[PDB]
DNA sequence: CTGATGACGT
DNA sequence: ACGTCATC
């Protein structure tokens, strides 16, 4: 009772832009907003396939991964931008550089972990802290909160969902002014507040709307942040969260979408995150090990510990190209070619990654697929990156992966290469 | 026929 | 160092 923690310690949003490589191209070409709209990569095969959709599309059943072929029979009007190609290759570039506009902006408030090209996490403890000494007991208007959902409410004893929406919010509002809520809650308003501020600011600066989650930890930050998807935000209590893991599938927790969370369901013989509390800590370790036991007995009561790192720049530069089926790669000089031009790409997003961020990377990852292998990679080699240069990067990823060519011929190459990928790694200050 | 990231185990 | 998982 008394000394049992609670995981009410921290403040956390989960910022997440909606359909966002949709929005950066509706920025762009004003024809395309407030329409059914994707965005695909490539456009022969299929028409392409689907990476991004826009809310309006989604309706008609438009997915991500679809091919745009199979998306124009469900949606005929589906509007269509593609990512730009370079050197044969799809280049995520602008995307890139749209979502360092909206890191910047959300850098403002607080820390910031880039956990995406599209999110972040936000440590809003601090931020907090200073608001409420700052509101010095004035109760918080339901004005402060105009998009976001108390997760749980409205409860108790219109048909509209703004209609519910403000009204799970009064309820929710009038229990913390009347002291019926906990220190934490109160907590939680705020980093609301300000997440309503945040949202605000990338929209005014950006043009790009965002939903979020305000929560505890990450993990119900992010569970949140998809509850009232787009443009809205939604607050997930400590006290809401049996009932929200109740009926919660497994699979809909962050990192319980695989392996993992198909073995708890099926060792353990349950449905539900909430099913979990029914097993000692003990129990659960001795089936999925010590590490993640302790993390599931402590999550699926709302807890979780896991800091938001201050990081707002991503870890790696990376670039790569499947060649599936037919395409595969079966000669060197078409391996070298294709080499040539990921090294190019990085070398490129590289250098400019030194002159912003005053750092360069030290290490080359060099990762294949080779045909008739299901693992996403049939092998990794590394080597050192001690020059931004694409030809020498592209030599020194063919010196590293040669050796794998069994092929007698020469100028020939097999079994022939499904996949290639270049990773810078290793950074260091500059 | 996708192109990325970040984390973890050994 | 290298392989695998998770996410999307
Ligand atoms: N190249 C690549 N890009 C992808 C892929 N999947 C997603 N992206 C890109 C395209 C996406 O726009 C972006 C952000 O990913 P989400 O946030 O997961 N989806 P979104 O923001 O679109 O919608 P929502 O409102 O539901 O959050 O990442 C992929 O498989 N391949
Ligand atoms: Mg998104
Ligand atoms: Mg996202």
């Amino acid at each position: 009772g008394p000394h049992m923690a609670t995981g009410q310690d921290r403040v956390v949003a989960l910022v997440d832009m909606d359909c966002f490589f949709v929005q950066v191209e509706q920025r762009q070409n004003p024809h395309l907003r407030n329409k059914p709209c994707a965005v695909v990569q490539y456009k022969s095969w299929k028409g392409g396939g689907i990476i991004a959709v826009s809310y309006e599309a989604r309706a008609f059943g438009v997915t991500r991964s679809m091919w745009a072929d199979d998306a124009k029979k469900l949606c005929p009007d589906l509007l269509l931008a593609q990512v730009r190609e370079s050197r044969g290759k799809a280049n995520l570039t602008k995307y890139r550089e749209a979502s360092v506009e909206v890191m910047e902006i959300m850098s403002r408030f607080a820390v910031i972990e880039r956990a995406s090209i599209d999110e972040a996490y936000v440590d809003l403890t601090s931020a907090v802290q200073e608001r409420l000494q700052k509101l010095q007991g004035q109760p918080i208007s339901a004005d402060l909160l105009p998009s976001t959902y108390i997760e749980g409410l409205p409860q108790g004893p219109t048909v509209q969902k703004e209609g519910m929406r403000k009204q799970g919010l009064f309820q929710w509002l009038d229990s913390l002014q009347i002291d019926n809520l906990t220190s934490p809650d109160l907590q939680l308003t705020v980093g609301a507040v300000i997440v309503e501020e945040m949202r605000a600011a990338i929209e005014r600066e950006t043009g790009f709307q965002c939903s979020a989650g305000i929560s505890h930890n990450k993990v119900l930050a992010k569970l949140a942040c998809g509850l009232n998807k787009p443009n809205r935000q939604t607050l997930v209590s400590h006290g809401s969260v049996p009932q929200l893991f109740s009926q919660m599938p497994i699979r809909k927790i962050r990192s319980l979408g695989g392996k993992l969370g198909a073995s708890v369901i099926e060792i353990l013989g349950i449905e539900y995150m909430g099913e979990l509390t029914q097993f000692t800590e003990s129990q659960l370790q001795s089936h999925f090990g010590e590490k993640n036991g302790s993390w599931l007995y402590a999550m699926c009561r709302g807890i979780e510990h896991d800091p938001v790192k201050p990081r707002q720049l991503p870890k790696t530069i990376g670039c790569s190209k499947n060649f599936p089926g037919k395409t595969a790669l079966a000669t060197r000089e078409q391996v070298q070619w294709w080499l040539l031009q990921l090294a190019q790409e990085l070398e490129e997003r590289l250098t400019k990654d030194r002159n912003d961020n005053d750092r360069v990377a030290t290490q080359l990852v060099v990762s294949i697929r080779v045909q008739g292998d299901k693992r996403l990679s049939s092998l990794r080699r590394c080597c050192a990156l001690t020059r931004y240069d694409a030809h020498k990067m592209s030599h020194d990823a063919f010196t590293v992966i040669k050796n794998c060519n069994t092929s007698g011929i020469q100028t020939e190459w097999s079994p022939p290469l499904t996949m290639l990928f270049l990773c810078a790694t290793k950074f260091s200050a500059s």
